């Protein structure tokens, strides 16, 4: 179909959140980037299928929940259904995937997105295959309380382009930030 790709976006510190939030301002040309991403499909018919964490789908405002073209999937252990307007529970990350490959997910999945968090970044890269980690670069420090796991990264590739990622660094709002893709095939 399309790659387990991931989607994360990082402070120098290696923050990713903080009180269910951002380590910082919300950035609307990354969060538009975001939408890009993740939305976008060249396949017709399918959309594409976003799995994230708990704490990750409440963080996002309810008003914009389950996200606008994609396939909402969550991650959690402790629901019994689902949350609200959120498509698909899913225990853990082998069966988010053996659910893709489920009878009606299997014509309509076309991507799939890894928006995170932390064990859900976890699971992900401690899969043999086809990632591709899509990392944009906050270049400043923000106290945040959840992080990014550490990637072995002598065994990625960093692309010096991707197709539709701005290649130079990038400054809203005062911030400054930077889009790099790493690949991996192991
Ligand atoms: N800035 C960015 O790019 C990103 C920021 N964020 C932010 O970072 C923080 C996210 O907090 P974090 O603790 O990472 O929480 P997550 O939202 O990733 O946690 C999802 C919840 O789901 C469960 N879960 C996570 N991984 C798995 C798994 N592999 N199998 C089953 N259940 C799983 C855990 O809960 P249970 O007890 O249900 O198992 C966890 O509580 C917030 O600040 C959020 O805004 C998140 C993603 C990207
Ligand atoms: N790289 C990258 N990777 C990630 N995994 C990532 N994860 C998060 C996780 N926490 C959230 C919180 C909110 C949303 C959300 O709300 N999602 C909308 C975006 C619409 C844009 N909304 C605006 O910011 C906005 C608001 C008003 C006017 C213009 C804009 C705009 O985007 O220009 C969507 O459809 O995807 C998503 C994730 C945050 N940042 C990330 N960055």
């Amino acid at each position: 179909v399309g790659s387990l790709n991931c989607i994360v976006a990082v402070s120098q510190n290696m923050g990713i959140g903080k009180n269910g939030d951002l380590p910082w301002p919300p950035l609307r040309n990354e969060f538009r980037y975001f939408q890009r991403m993740t939305t976008t499909s060249s396949v017709e018919g399918k959309q594409n299928l976003v799995i994230m964490g708990k704490k990750t789908w409440f963080s996002i405002p309810e008003k914009n929940r389950p996200l606008k073209g994609r396939i909402n999937l969550v991650l959690s252990r402790e629901l019994k259904e689902p949350p609200q307007g959120a498509h698909f529970l899913s225990r853990s990350l082998d069966d988010a995937l053996k659910l893709t490959e489920q009878p009606e997910l299997a014509n309509k999945v076309d991507m799939v997105w890894i928006v995170g968090g932390s064990s859900v970044y976890k699971e992900a890269m401690n899969h043999p295959g086809h990632l591709k980690l899509f990392v944009t670069r906050i270049m400043q420090d923000f106290e945040s309380d959840t992080f990014f796991p550490e990637i072995d990264l002598e065994k990625y590739k960093l692309l010096p382009e991707y197709p539709g990622v701005l290649s130079d660094v990038q400054e809203e709002k005062g911030i400054k930030y930077k889009f790099e893709v790493y690949e991996k095939n192991d």
